[PDB]
This record gives C-alpha cells, sequence and structure tokens, in this order.
C-alpha cells in the first residue's frame, strides 16, 4: 500500500511567455484525441477540487488535462470539471461511473461530446 | 484546383460560449458580461486551488465564476484559470497585479475573452 505523505509537489513550468493566455501548445489533432477520451463531470461539489477530483477519476486511468467551471450566477458556485485523459480505456471507464453518486449528490459524467448532429465524417 | 466548396467564414471561439458541457448555455450577453470582467490567471501552481485562489482575488472584488484548467501532459501538473468577476471594477484592480508573486511563484493576469459560433437545437 503505497500512499503520498506530502511531497510530490513540483510545478515549476511555466514556459515563460508572460502572455501564456488560454491556450497550450496542441495541434488540432492533439486537441481532437483528447476531447475523444475526455469526460464531462458535472454537478460536482465546491469540495472536489482539482486534487480530489482527479484522485477520483485516476483511478480509471491517466489523466492528460482537467478543466473545471464554477458558476457563482447560481449563488452557491457549482463545478462542472471537464476531465480530459491520456486514453480512449480510461474515458469509457469513467462515464461507466455517469450516474454514481458522490459525496451525497448524484454526479454525471459522460464523453465530452462524441455525438452525431447530424453529419459527422473525418474523410468524406 | 480541386474545389468542391467555396468557403470563407470567420473563426469563433468554441469552448466557453458554445460549449457549456450538457447544460444549456446560459445567455449570450450575460457570457459577453462576463469576459468583460473575466481575467486570466495563469502559472497558478498545482498547490493552489478554487477557495485559495478566490481569496486572492475576492480581496480585488467579487467573483461571478471561475474556470481553473490543469495540465499535466506536460508530466509537470501546471494551472491556469480564468476568474470571472462581476464588476469591471474588479478585473480592472485584479489584472493590475500582472506582475506579481503568489505562492512563491510569479503568477500572470490579464483580462480573458470567449465568444459564440452559434447555438441552436433542432427539435424535429
Amino acid at each position: 500500500a503505497i500512499a503520498p505523505c506530502m511531497q510530490t509537489t513540483h510545478s515549476k513550468m511555466t514556459a515563460g511567455a508572460y502572455t501564456e493566455g488560454p491556450p497550450q501548445p496542441l495541434s488540432a489533432e492533439e486537441k481532437k484525441e483528447i476531447d475523444k477520451r475526455s469526460v464531462y463531470v458535472g454537478n460536482v461539489d465546491y469540495g472536489s477540487t482539482a486534487q480530489d477530483l482527479e484522485a477520483h477519476f485516476s483511478s480509471c486511468g491517466s489523466i492528460n488535462r482537467i478543466t473545471i467551471l464554477c458558476d457563482k450566477f447560481s449563488g452557491h458556485p457549482k463545478g462542472y470539471a471537464y476531465i480530459e485523459f491520456a486514453e480512449r480505456n480510461s474515458v469509457d471507464a469513467a462515464v461507466a461511473m455517469d450516474e454514481t453518486v458522490f459525496r451525497g449528490r448524484t454526479i454525471k459524467v459522460l464523453p465530452k461530446r462524441t455525438n452525431m448532429p447530424g453529419i459527422s465524417s473525418t474523410d468524406r
């Protein structure tokens, strides 16, 4: 049984642009692959920020990126998070928890929009 | 050259104003006003979380929404956050901290803005 007791904190990577902004260096296809293996995690409690939130999903695979949005438009900050995994295995394993119950509330997890809003084909 | 279709349109942002995920996106202008009051907080490390992060910005105004994205595909888990305030006063006060040091590292804060490509749901 391995348990992280402090340490392991190392985020000293800024790239150094001083104008980083919203993006990260990914090609259009890096972006497609990540959303294909991304999930939407909604109605998450404000208590489950990135560290706690990843832990639950990390059991289903390896996380590549995560985006968490909290709206106080509702007075109470609600959380929605998009978890983007490294593998397709992980997304499929995560979506299986779609209607699981977490912290007393039922959360919802489904892929970050892989649906057909009409015709969709990479090559036509 | 073979041109089956003459395509000339404008590049509209997808994340933020379009994809709110499964929920239906709130008003277009609610979205505009929030961007106009939004800041980009980058280089925030994985050690900070939403509560801690809000506290620093809450000192400079009232937060309406926040979006935090952490990338770990680079191996190192990094953080970027978009803080959306309720007042324009707050965004201006927050951007004044563009050069500052938080948790021992220099972060970068400047205004954030998304836009919509068009939102419609076809019934039948």
